[PDB]
């Protein structure tokens, strides 16, 4: 299984295809926060990134008692690029309980160009929960194939 | 008017509004782009929170054909989201007129990337693409520099 794009399988965006088959070499890849808090974030490229077969492209895990929280499904893929930039957004994380209108989790992870490196630095920037709707955990990370 | 954030008055995002309030020196431009070629030649006008369609819409960004200068809205300033990372600023505009035979006919959408620019207060408004493939979540998709988008 890999990312899933709207649409029937076969149909979806020509472009986002196209970025999805750019990302390919980072497959193979995981991602992890720094910083040494009380959360870390593994992040995977339409791969499994938790340890529960949950289907999870991005995971948090609480630190003191190891809780893994769903961020966002990579069945549930969006991909776009600017210039210099490419934005990966997975929705169908797992539900809040007490914030967001008890909506699902989502990640959005901007993509910067760094020539000097296929991928590194990825990072939590921040997590918005403090609206009615269309929350999510913002991400960033360098990659030479957000380059143009 | 100014831009409406998603949620009631007092529910809305702290972060939200303490970027709206950031924004403030830009309410007061106005941004334009011309692209594509005929019969398909667009201008593309971009406001932040302020009427950017020659007539009382709402637009905050509009697209004007060329050939008979008729205005489509791509996204109402009654809609907006807003958030930033490290060097950028992304905002978005909902509400844009329906498609009539693309994206089972939702409502248009502009997505705007504004990157930090430490030498202008807003320059280079520049259309990038759009995308109306999708059965659901199309968009057009500007960018622009800002020296507010700086961290
Ligand atoms: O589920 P509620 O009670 O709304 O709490 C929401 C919070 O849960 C924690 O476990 C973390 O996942 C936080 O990032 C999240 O914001
Ligand atoms: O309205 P339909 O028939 O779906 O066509 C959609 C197209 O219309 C044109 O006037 C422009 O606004 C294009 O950017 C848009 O993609
Ligand atoms: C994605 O997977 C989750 C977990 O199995 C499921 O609940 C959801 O319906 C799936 N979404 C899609 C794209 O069908
Ligand atoms: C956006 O403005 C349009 C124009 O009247 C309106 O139909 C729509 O309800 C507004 N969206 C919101 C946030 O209610
Ligand atoms: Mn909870
Ligand atoms: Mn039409």
């Amino acid at each position: 299984k890999t990312c899933d794009l709207v649409g029937e399988k076969g149909k979806e965006s020509e472009k986002e295809l196209a970025l999805l088959k750019r990302l390919t070499p980072l497959f193979q890849k995981s991602f992890e926060s720094t910083v040494g808090d009380m959360y870390s974030y593994v992040f995977r490229v339409c791969r499994e990134a938790g340890q529960h077969s949950s289907g999870a492209g991005l995971v948090q895990i609480q630190k003191s008692n190891g809780k893994e929280t769903v961020v966002g499904r990579f069945n549930e893929t969006q991909i776009f690029q600017g210039s210099n930039w490419i934005m990966l957004i997975y929705k169908g994380g797992d539900e809040y309980d007490n914030h967001c209108g008890r909506e699902q989790r989502r990640a959005v992870v901007m993509i910067s160009c760094n020539r000097h490196t296929l991928a590194d630095n990825f990072n939590p920037v921040s997590e918005e929960r403090g609206k009615v709707q269309d929350c999510f955990y913002l991400f960033e990370m360098d990659s030479s194939l957000a380059c143009s």
